[PDB]
């Protein structure tokens, strides 16, 4: 399960960054 | 299994602050 | 297992979170 | 193993929930 | 063993209905 | 697990069209 | 059990978000 744990963390990564984006989208909305 | 335990828990973290994240931009577009 | 069971039950926490804030985003655009 | 099970139907429960507030979000983008 | 397959299938089940939801908005925001 | 896979496969296949539809909007807005 | 269709469909799912990301990023400084 090595490589699909791998892959969870590459997801767990992205949803990181996509997090980031819609907090400046909420941060450009609001202001 | 320990390393995939931890991943699973790591996406949880990641989508605890998506959801942060998401909740803030309702607060913004109703609050407009 | 016990632990990745633990670590699953927190992606679900995490994920009807998510669920709750596209509810509260849905609701504010159909308004 | 029945605690593994149970965490993964709360992850299907959690995600069908999810799928009803997109569905419902793109219904008020839509209108 | 059981258990645990109906659990993954509910979990599929799930995700193809986000999925299809997400589609939906792709749509909404597309048009 | 082919089940559950092809249901992620669609995910991500949903998720690259409301990308694109992201970007599309954000140029419209610019 | 073939984990490597799960592994291959999750590393899309990232690359996917990833993608969604950068376009909310833009939506963000489109709207700013």
């Amino acid at each position: 399960v090595k490589q699909l744990a791998d892959a969870v963390e590459e997801l767990a990564s992205a949803n990181y960054h996509l997090a980031n984006a819609v907090a400046r989208l909420a941060k450009a909305v609001g202001e």
